[PDB]
């Protein structure tokens, strides 16, 4: 279920991080290897995450796309997507993120969990994960696709390390005991002015179910989600675009703020 050679792994990993390290948009590489099965695709990737590993980046969490029911049928995808965050992508709330180190950021405002038991796969649901849930955080993340294209094309998304490139955690922490996720209530504000609503429900229905598909994608791969892993569920909200001078402000419903300057 792959057709790329391990030399065009290299290749489309190295081209595509470029694309993000030199902040430098680049076309969609399916365009150029049509045959990508996301085999290939997470090849790509988690090649990627060598590379950053390789230079001494830590690798700090998971995000997952593609979280909606909605969008996965819309795509023909029957999953959601991951990609990891790399310790520099990490932004504290209220803190600042420099738009000229990036090329069209969005930000899509989410509930994260750390675990604190480790999570497998094949066949992890969502009564699998709740045990294993230490807290969770409110995070809005910034995804910016380094590829130049209109149309969201799965397949290159992933190569792309699922569009990752900021983090920003605050908020309160909560047990799962003080939330009900399904219901906690998202809204998002730009420069004042509320841009964005939605509930924790819009992650697949049950953000906790994410961390479980995670688990299978991961397992797809022989890896599984070690206790103590950070992971960035979904978006709650549709993406906004940010551009410098904005500052964004995301409340959550008993679990405070997530705020960030963009410049
Ligand atoms: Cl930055
Ligand atoms: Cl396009």
């Amino acid at each position: 279920n792959r057709t790329l050679t391990r030399e065009q792994v290299l290749a489309l990993a190295e081209h595509i991080e470029n694309a993000e390290l030199n902040v430098h948009d680049i076309g969609k590489v399916t365009n150029d290897f049509p045959e990508m099965t996301f085999a290939d695709a997470y090849d790509v990737q988690w090649e990627i995450r060598r590379r950053k590993e390789a230079r001494g980046n830590k690798i700090v969490g998971l995000k997952m796309g593609l979280t909606s029911w909605a969008k996965m049928a819309q795509m023909g995808v029957e999953t959601p997507i991951y990609g990891f965050l790399a310790d520099y992508f990490s932004v504290p709330d209220g803190g600042v993120v420099d738009c000229s180190k990036l090329i069209h950021p969005k930000i899509e405002a989410e509930i994260s969990v750390v675990t604190k038991a480790p999570l497998h796969g094949p066949g992890c649901h969502l009564g699998d994960v709740i045990a294993a849930i230490d807290y969770v955080i409110p995070t809005v993340e910034v995804i910016d696709s380094r590829y130049e294209n209109f149309k969201f094309d799965p397949i290159s998304v992933v190569a792309d390390n699922a569009s990752s490139t900021r983090f920003i955690t605050g908020g309160r922490m909560a047990s799962l005991e003080e939330v009900d996720l399904r219901t906690l209530g998202v809204v998002m504000e730009k420069n004042g002015e509320v841009v964005e609503l939605g509930a924790g429900a819009a992650v697949l229905g049950h953000p906790l179910s994410s961390v479980a598909m995670l688990a299978n994608l991961l397992a797809e791969r022989g890896e599984h989600i070690p206790a103590g892993t950070f992971i960035m569920t979904g978006g709650i909200t549709a993406a906004v675009p940010v551009a410098p001078g904005d500052n964004i402000t995301v409340r959550y419903q008993g679990l405070g703020s997530v705020s960030a300057r963009f410049i």
